[PDB]
């Protein structure tokens, strides 16, 4: 699909059996989701942006459904104010910026 | 151009006759640039990112070139970790997301 940027590029995602709203974010290296349970192992990580840094849990090899497109990758879980789909998963669904 | 997301979508911008690197950032509502001199009056703005909120200076109707594309709009100036081109100017240069 072609998504215009008049409003926030929000999409419905399926992660860990849960439906969530998430922002397609080209400024984010990684994907970060609000507090939730994910299976398997994790390690602590710090991610930085505007306002500074937050502590997240890093889960690797996680499957997510984005607009019907399944993708696998690392997902960070923590106190993000917005669910964000970052470049690590945006690449996997074939998402580009066009102008 | 078509910009893939395997690396950061970093572009050259021109503001005040100066070349700068900036990030095409679909997750940002607004355009935020690191400390610099801009003409005219500013007004207060608080913007919320991953690590919280920062105060910025809002300058309206600023002439800015982005990857050779001419835009005129609002530029926020403050303690941003990187120059970011948000949706306010991405829409001006006709930028969309495609997959
Ligand atoms: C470093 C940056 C270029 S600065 C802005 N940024 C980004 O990814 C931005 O798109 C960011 C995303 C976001 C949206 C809503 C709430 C909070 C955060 N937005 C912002 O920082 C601020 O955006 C706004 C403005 Cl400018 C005005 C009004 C309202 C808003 Cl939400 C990058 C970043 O934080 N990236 C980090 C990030 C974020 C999420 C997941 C992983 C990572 C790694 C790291 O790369
Ligand atoms: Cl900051
Ligand atoms: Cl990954
Ligand atoms: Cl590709
Ligand atoms: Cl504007």
């Amino acid at each position: 699909p072609q998504i215009t940027l008049w409003k926030r590029p929000l999409v419905t995602i399926k992660i860990g059996g849960q439906l969530k709203e998430a922002l397609l974010d080209t400024g984010a290296d990684d994907t970060v989701i609000e507090e939730m349970s994910l299976p398997g192992r994790w390690k602590p990580k710090m991610i930085g942006g505007i306002g500074g840094f937050i502590k997240v849990r890093q889960y690797d090899q996680i499957i997510i459904e984005i607009c019907g497109h399944k993708a696998i990758g690392t997902v960070l879980v923590g106190p993000t104010p917005v669910n964000i789909i970052g470049r690590n998963l945006l690449t996997q669904i074939g998402c580009t910026l066009n102008f």
